[PDB]
């Protein structure tokens, strides 16, 4: 099912880059028959790159996951390559949309969306292991846009530990959603003043230092704040203001979280 004829027979490539995904750069392209703009991820062929395509195909179809359209096995400047054609997510990154009222109920909606995605993967015994702001994208800039998760370059077919790393990521994203800075912890006033006890409780249960004590996705999804996301108070939050105000170290917090996820993927630590 990976197509072996040239990707450029089906797609018109452009020289616009969306971003760097560890294995490969991401480029815009256009399907030739339809007009649709799509995203193309170039991976040099390796066991790891083959695992990514495998894990992404398996995940593709689930809720709130960026869909694969085609996969090509091509030669490119004398090197063997896998090209993942994905749907183009032109809404941009989760937290960029947010810094562009933002209530606690809206945050619950978002975390529920991300949770459904992780529920799908985990029930299919796939741990993502790289859930972080720049891997959470919107399909469009419109109001009806759908939040989706990409980047299976660190995904692993499962175990309880690898899954618990995803649940830690949910806690960190939820924390930043609720106030605008990461837990690098406590809940400092005045940002955490009118945030509900259920929100803080859920985050405590996810940010547990001991992975065994950490909530499972199925417990995450059954928590009132997620399960009853539609009756969470419409309480206005500081996040949008805080993000714009602290825009000059957003690259730092992204770098810090990438670093934290990296150390959780190590065989031995301390
Ligand atoms: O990135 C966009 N569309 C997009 C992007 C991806 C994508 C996949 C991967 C990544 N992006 C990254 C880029 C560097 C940051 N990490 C994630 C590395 N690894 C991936 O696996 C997939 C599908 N559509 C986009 C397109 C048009 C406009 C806009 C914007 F909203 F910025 F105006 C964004």
């Amino acid at each position: 099912e990976p197509k072996k004829y040239a990707v450029t027979d089906d797609y018109q490539l452009s020289k616009q880059v969306l971003g760097l995904g560890v294995n490969g750069k991401v480029l815009e392209c256009f399907h030739r028959r339809t007009g649709q703009k799509c995203a193309l991820k170039l991976l040099y062929d390796s066991p790891k790159a083959r695992q990514e395509v495998d894990h992404h195909w398996q995940a593709s179809g689930g809720p709130h996951i960026v869909c694969i359209l085609d996969v090509y096995e091509n030669m490119h400047h004398g090197k063997r390559c896998l090209l993942i054609i994905m749907e183009c997510m032109e809404g941009g990154e989760l937290f960029s949309r947010i810094q562009e009222a933002f209530t606690e109920r809206e945050a619950a909606e978002i975390m529920r969306d991300i949770g459904t995605a992780i529920q799908f993967l985990h029930s299919h015994n796939i741990a993502h292991r790289d859930v972080k702001p720049e891997n959470l994208l919107y399909t469009s800039k419109e109001k009806d846009a759908v939040l989706k998760l990409t980047d299976f370059g660190f995904a692993k077919e499962t175990e309880k530990y690898d899954k618990s790393c995803d649940m830690w990521s949910l806690g960190v994203i939820m924390y930043i959603l609720l106030c605008g800075f990461p837990p690098f912890y406590g809940f400092p006033n005045p940002e955490w003043s009118e945030v509900s006890e259920d929100a803080k409780q859920l985050i405590r249960l996810l940010l547990k230092t001991d992975p065994t004590e950490r909530l499972t996705i199925t417990q995450f999804m059954n928590h009132p704040w997620i399960n009853q996301s539609m009756v969470v108070p419409q309480t206005p939050l500081h996040t949008a203001r805080v993000l714009q105000e602290d825009k000059d170290h957003w690259d730092e917090v992204k770098e810090e979280m990438t670093s934290a996820l990296a150390t959780m993927r190590v065989d031995y630590d301390q």
